[PDB]
């Protein structure tokens, strides 16, 4: 395909975990994008998700309403690309908005493979005869993201080995988790604390080999979310917040929300009776997985 991975890249990716940025968009086209996108946003009449029963919930599945998301989960620069890891059947699974306020808190150490992590409860499930697991994450800058207002951080080639076991839990208790000083910086969990999950409470990250991942709005960077992964805390410098937008893609055997038909995490829960995956890729999906074609307001799920 027109922006397939290069065998270099693939390979790259293989090793770290991640590969780009690379562009979706130009800066300014996504300066005004996201300039209107933001206040439509503050419409949720037509969200999938009404009650929220809070809440970080409130930043998921925007795509199931949006006209510019439903796009954008499906823009071919993304889906080429995840097409070369993931196959020729993909669902998109999962979107997610991650502010950064001026000030706010660093994003703590991570990764997920079933994303039980905050439900304690698993929302992706692959084979059981196979050694796979996690999402392939593509998160999406739609303003500028650098060092000073808290761009993502990864530790290269951690993807391969969890340190962190999702069937403990972490409790919710944003009151106390707010910018706790971690090894010297600033960070949290949207009000859990990840580290509650480490499989050895001695353990640390090793953030002393951790790389910046710095982008320019419109860019886009792919990576396992079962790579170590965090955010530099928002230091205020600027007065404008970052925002990147993280669409979860996974094969379409990959059982998503098995056995569930709500989701509680986050201080909130939601109902998934309007949720469906997107298939953004290919156009064979096993039967245990709803998908849905367009959004809430007859948006078809295809790039424009
Ligand atoms: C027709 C084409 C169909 C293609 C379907 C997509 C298959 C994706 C396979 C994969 O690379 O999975 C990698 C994920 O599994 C993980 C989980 O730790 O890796 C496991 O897979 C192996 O890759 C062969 C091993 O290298 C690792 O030890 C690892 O445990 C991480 O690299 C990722 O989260
Ligand atoms: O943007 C952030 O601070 C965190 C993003 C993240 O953890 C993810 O996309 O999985
Ligand atoms: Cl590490
Ligand atoms: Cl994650
Ligand atoms: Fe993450």
């Amino acid at each position: 395909k027109k922006f397939a991975l290069t065998a270099e890249q693939r390979a790259s990716f293989e090793k770290n975990g991640f590969i780009g940025p690379f562009d979706a968009y130009s800066p300014e086209e996504m300066k005004e994008t996201w300039k209107r996108t933001r206040l439509r946003l503050l419409d949720r009449s037509a969200a999938a998700y009404q009650d929220l029963d809070a809440t970080n919930i409130a930043n998921y599945d925007r795509h199931l309403d949006d006209d510019f998301l439903a796009s954008h989960i499906c823009r071919p620069e993304i889906c080429d690309r995840v097409e070369s890891i993931l196959g020729p059947n993909v669902l998109c699974w999962r979107t997610e908005f991650f502010p950064k306020y001026p000030g706010d808190e660093g994003t703590d150490w991570h990764q997920a493979d079933t994303f039980a992590n905050a439900s304690g409860k698993p929302q992706i499930i692959w084979p059981e005869n196979e050694e796979f697991g996690g999402t392939i994450t593509v998160w999406t800058a739609f303003t500028d993201a650098n060092i000073a207002n808290g761009c993502l951080q990864f530790i290269p080639g951690t993807q391969n080995s969890m340190n962190y076991d999702e069937t403990k839990r972490m409790t919710y208790e944003p009151d106390a988790n707010n910018s706790v000083v971690k090894d010297g910086v600033r960070r949290g969990f949207f009000g859990y604390d990840y580290r509650q999950l480490q499989i050895d409470e001695n353990w640390k990250p090793d953030e002393a080999s951790a790389v910046p991942m710095q982008m320019k709005a419109g860019q886009f960077i792919i990576f396992w979310s079962t790579l170590m992964h965090a955010s530099y805390p928002h230091s205020g410098e600027s007065q404008e917040m970052r925002m990147g937008f993280a669409s979860r893609y996974v094969p379409s055997f990959v059982h998503v929300y098995p056995d569930s038909d709500h989701i509680e995490e986050y201080g909130g829960r939601i109902s998934l009776e309007k949720y469906g995956a997107v298939q953004v890729i290919g156009d064979e999906t096993p039967e245990y997985n709803r998908l849905v074609t367009h959004t809430t307001r007859g948006k078809k799920f295809e790039a424009v």
